[PDB]
């Protein structure tokens, strides 16, 4: 019947073509207007086209769709008692190599 917040994924490095999880799993159900989702760089607008948001009861979705050199820019939330942080970074170098073969 509490507040509580229970768990946040925070921490999170996306590259081209990659996806974003971000969700806030907590005790009590907030309407719009006490809770705050922005990224430093960009505002999350209602009609935002390459954030996604939304709040159904105590759990908080917001995605990124197909990340783009120049998603990058801090990750702040607020809520009921509820601080939380982050560090948002998108990666435009394909210099990082990937091993295509599971095994040999």
């Amino acid at each position: 019947w509490r507040l509580e917040i229970l768990e946040l994924l925070k921490n999170a490095a996306v590259r081209a073509g990659a996806q974003a999880c971000f969700t806030c799993t907590l005790s009590e159900a907030v309407p719009v207007g006490e809770a705050s989702w922005y990224i430093n760089g960009a505002a999350v607008q209602p009609d935002d086209s390459d954030w996604t948001v939304t709040a159904d009861g105590s759990h908080h979705a917001l995605l990124l769709r197909s990340a783009q050199p120049h998603h990058a820019g801090e990750v702040t939330f607020a809520c009921r008692d509820a601080v939380a942080s982050a560090r948002l970074t998108v990666l435009g170098l394909p210099d990082g190599l990937e091993h295509h073969h599971h095994h040999h």
